[PDB]
């Protein structure tokens, strides 16, 4: 019983931002992301988390590391892990990608 998967800390990043300050902060409605709790894991393709983070925070979502009732939408990048996939997955859960969570901001443009 080990709760600290020290391999997935190497996973989540080890990211190789070659793009990033490309795909990053959209012009999107100030309320899109606004009553939406947005939860981010693993490696996308370039993103500083803070980056995420601080965008979802400024289009009104909450972020958090733990995926709760409210979240309806996973971003998940490069992560296997069982757990946290499974309480999105029993909740009906959508998993996105990183242009998954850019894409609905950018739908509201």
């Amino acid at each position: 019983k080990r709760t600290n998967y020290q391999a997935y800390r190497s996973y989540l990043n080890r990211e190789g931002p070659k793009a990033l300050g490309s795909k990053e902060i959209p012009k999107g409605a100030e309320n899109c992301l606004e009553g939406l709790i947005f939860v981010i894991t693993g490696v996308l393709e370039s993103i500083e988390r803070d980056e995420a983070k601080s965008l979802i925070e400024r289009y009104g979502g909450k972020v958090t590391g733990n995926v709760s009732k409210k979240t309806n939408y996973l971003v998940m990048g490069r992560d296997s892990g069982q757990s946290k996939s499974d309480k999105a997955a029993a909740l009906g859960t959508k998993i996105i990608d990183e242009d998954g969570l850019l894409n609905l901001i950018r739908n509201l443009e």
